[PDB]
C-alpha cells in the first residue's frame, strides 16, 4: 500500500459579491478533486472520474450534510465579524480538514481555520482540544467545547470517521488513484516568420504526474527553451511538454525522450524534418 490523503477545504465570505457564492467546499483524494458544493446550487456533486463511479457516496444525502456544515461554518464567520464590529467590511474564513493513510495505517490528520488569511483556530487531537490563535478564536473555542462530548466527537472524526471514509473511497477509487496510464507522445515543429524553428515534444494522457520529458541533439540532452505541464481533472490525466529552438543551419538528429513510472523502459521519438 502507498500514501493516500483525503482533504476538504471550506471557504466562506461574509459579504459575497455578485456571482460568487458565499460558501464553497471541495474535496480531494491525493492530487485529484472528487467533489464540490456551493451555497448557490446547494448540491454536493462528484467531479472528474468520480462522475462515472457508482455507489461510493450518496450525493443527495451528502448535499444535506454540506448544508448543515455550511450553516455552522458561516455562523462561525458571522460571530468573528461581530466580535470585531466590522460587518460593513468584506471578510473571509477558510477551513481545511482531512486525514491520510500510508501502508493502510493512519499517518496524519488536520483541522485548521484561517480568518482573513491568518491562523484562527486548529484542533490538537492529542490533548484533545482546540487551540486558539486569534483573540476571537477564544470565544469560538468556548462554544466548540461547551459540552464534554464535543472534543470527543472532533477527535473521533479525525481518528475514526475520516480515515474510514478514506478507506471506503479507496475501495471504489482503485481504477483512479492507482492507475499507471502510459503517456502518448507527439513531436511537432513550428517556424515563426523571422524566428528559428522550434521543436515541441508533448506527452499526454498519463498518470501519475511524475514524468521525465527531454530533448536530445545528437544524443546530447538539450536545455529546453520553454517547458510546462498541466493536470486535467475532468479526465484525471496529465500533459507535459518541452520545447527547443534549432539553428537554421543545424542538421543534427533531434529526438524526444520520455520516461515514466508506467513504462517498462523509456521511449524515444525522433523528429523527421
Ligand atoms: C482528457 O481531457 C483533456 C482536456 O479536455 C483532453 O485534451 C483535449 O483533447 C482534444 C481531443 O483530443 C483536443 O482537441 C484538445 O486540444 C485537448 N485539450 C487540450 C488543450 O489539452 C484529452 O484528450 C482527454 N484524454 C482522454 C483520455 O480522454
Ligand atoms: C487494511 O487492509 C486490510 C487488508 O490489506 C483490510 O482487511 C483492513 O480492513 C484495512 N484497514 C484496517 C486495518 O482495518
Amino acid at each position: 500500500d502507498g500514501r493516500y490523503s483525503l482533504t476538504y477545504i471550506y471557504t466562506g465570505l461574509s459579504k459575497h459579491v455578485e456571482d460568487v457564492p458565499a460558501f464553497q467546499a471541495l474535496g480531494s483524494l491525493n492530487d485529484l478533486q472528487f467533489f464540490r458544493y456551493n451555497s448557490k446550487d446547494r448540491k454536493s456533486q462528484p467531479m472528474g472520474l468520480w462522475r462515472q463511479v457508482e455507489g461510493m457516496e450518496d450525493w443527495k444525502q451528502d448535499s444535506q450534510l454540506q448544508k448543515a456544515r455550511e450553516d455552522i461554518f458561516m455562523e462561525t464567520l458571522k460571530d468573528i465579524v461581530e466580535y470585531y464590529k466590522d460587518s460593513t467590511g468584506s471578510h473571509v474564513l477558510q477551513g481545511r480538514f482531512g486525514c491520510e493513510i500510508e501502508n493502510n495505517r493512519s499517518s496524519g490528520a488536520f483541522w485548521k481555520y484561517y480568518y482573513d488569511g491568518k491562523d484562527y483556530i486548529e484542533f490538537n487531537k492529542e490533548i484533545p482540544a482546540w487551540v486558539p490563535f486569534d483573540p476571537a478564536a477564544q470565544i469560538t473555542k468556548q462554544k466548540w467545547e461547551a459540552e464534554p462530548v464535543y472534543v470527543q466527537r472532533a477527535k473521533a472524526y479525525l481518528e475514526e470517521e475520516c480515515p474510514a471514509t478514506l478507506r471506503k473511497y479507496l475501495k471504489y477509487s482503485k481504477n483512479i488513484l492507482d492507475r499507471q496510464d502510459p503517456p502518448s507522445v507527439v513531436v511537432t515543429s513550428h517556424q515563426a516568420p523571422g524566428e528559428k524553428k522550434k521543436l515541441k515534444c508533448l506527452a499526454y494522457d498519463f498518470y501519475p504526474g511524475k514524468i521525465d520529458v527531454h530533448w536530445t541533439r545528437a544524443g546530447e540532452v538539450q536545455e529546453p527553451e520553454l517547458r510546462g505541464d498541466v493536470l486535467h481533472n475532468g479526465n484525471g490525466t496529465y500533459q507535459s511538454w518541452v520545447v527547443v529552438a534549432v539553428p537554421p543551419q543545424d542538421t543534427a538528429p533531434y529526438s524526444c525522450h520520455v520516461q515514466h513510472s508506467s513504462l517498462a523502459q523509456p521511449l524515444v521519438v525522433p523528429w523527421e524534418a
